[PDB]
C-alpha cells in the first residue's frame, strides 16, 4: 500500500532514504493490535480515527483531551492520514490534565491500568503503549514502565526534549522499555532530542503533522512525536506477526536504518525506525 503526499515522518519509516513523501506499508496496517496512548486523552470523535479510538480511563473530571497533546500522538500512531498503523485500535488513558502535566503517582496508576485493562480488550495481534511523557528520574516511574513491558505490552517512551542524557529522566531511563529519540526530515538528530546509551531507536520527531482537538490538524516537535511513530511501527510489525510485545524494540533496532543520522553523540545508537516494507 502507498499513501502519496504523506507526512515526512511516515514516508521516512518506509524509506532507506530521506527526502521522499510516499508512505509504503502492508495493507494489514496493524489491524487486530491495540496501542494505548497514555497522555492528555484522545478526541475520539476526530474523523481521522474512523471510530477506531476510544477513551478507556481518566484520573480527571473529564476523559476529553482539552490539551491536544494526546490527540496528536494518538493520530501519529493510528489516524488514517497521519498514522503508522492505520487500522490499529487506539485506547486513550488520560494521566495528564489539559495543561499537559500530571502527578507521578497518577502516571504510575495509568501504566498499571493498561497492564490490566488489556485483558479487557481484543488485541489478538498484541498490545503497544505510547508514553509521550517524561520528567526527572524516578525508580517508581521506571518500575511502572518495566511492569507494563513485563505484562506483555510493547512500551515506547520519549527520551525527553532536554538535549541531555536520557539516563536522568523517567520513564526514558528504564532499561526494559523502548526509549525513542527524535530525528528531523534531513536525518539530523532533533536539536531537542535526549540521547545516551539508554536510547534504543530514533523516530521522526521534528515538524510532525498529525490530528488535533476541534477535529483539526497541526505540526508539533518533540521526542513525544518520535514515540507514537515507534509505538505505531510496533503495532504494524506485531500485526504482520514479524515480532512480539517483548522483542519488538530489539526487532525495530535490528531492522532500523543504521548510521543514517547526523549529530548522534558517541555511545548513542544510530538507528532510525524503518518498516522494512517492500511494496
Ligand atoms: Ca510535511
Ligand atoms: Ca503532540
Ligand atoms: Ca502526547
Ligand atoms: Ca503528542
Amino acid at each position: 500500500a502507498a499513501q502519496t503526499n504523506a507526512p515526512w515522518g511516515l514516508a521516512r519509516i518506509s524509506s532507506t532514504s530521506p527526502g521522499t513523501s510516499t508512505y509504503y506499508y502492508d495493507e494489514s496496517a496493524g489491524q487486530g493490535s491495540c496501542v494505548y496512548v497514555i497522555d492528555t486523552g484522545i478526541e475520539a470523535s476526530h474523523p481521522e480515527f474512523e471510530g477506531r479510538a476510544q477513551m478507556v480511563k481518566t484520573y480527571y473530571y473529564s476523559s476529553r483531551d482539552g490539551n491536544g497533546h494526546g490527540t496528536h500522538c494518538a493520530g501519529t500512531v493510528g489516524s488514517r492520514t497521519y498514522g503508522v498503523a492505520k487500522k490499529t485500535q487506539l485506547f486513550g488513558v488520560k494521566v495528564l490534565d489539559d495543561n499537559g502535566s500530571g502527578q507521578y503517582s497518577t502516571i504510575i496508576a495509568g501504566m498499571d491500568f493498561v497492564a490490566s485493562d488489556k485483558n479487557n480488550r481484543n488485541c489478538p495481534k498484541g498490545v503497544v503503549a505510547s508514553l509521550s511523557l517524561g520528567g526527572g528520574y524516578s525508580s517508581s516511574v521506571n518500575s511502572a514502565a518495566a511492569r507494563l513491558q513485563s505484562s506483555g505490552v510493547m512500551v515506547a517512551v520519549a527520551a525527553g526534549n532536554n538535549n541531555a542524557d536520557a539516563r536522568n529522566y523517567s520513564p526514558a531511563s528504564e532499561p526494559s522499555v523502548c526509549t525513542v529519540g527524535a530525528s528531523d526530515r534531513y536525518d539530523r538528530r532533533s536539536s531537542f532530542s535526549n540521547y545516551g546509551s539508554v536510547l534504543d531507536i530514533f523516530g521522526p520527531g521534528t515538524s510532525i503533522l498529525s490530528t488535533w482537538i476541534g477535529g483539526s490538524t497541526r505540526s508539533i516537535s518533540g521526542t513525544s512525536m518520535a514515540t507514537p511513530h515507534v509505538a505505531g511501527l510496533a503495532a504494524y510489525l506485531m500485526t504482520l506477526g514479524k515480532t512480539t510485545a517483548a522483542s519488538a524494540c530489539r526487532y525495530i533496532a535490528d531492522t532500523a536504518n543504521k548510521g543514517d543520522l547526523s549529530n548522534i553523540p558517541f555511545g548513542t545508537v544510530n538507528l532510525l525506525a524503518y518498516n522494512n516494507y517492500q511494496a
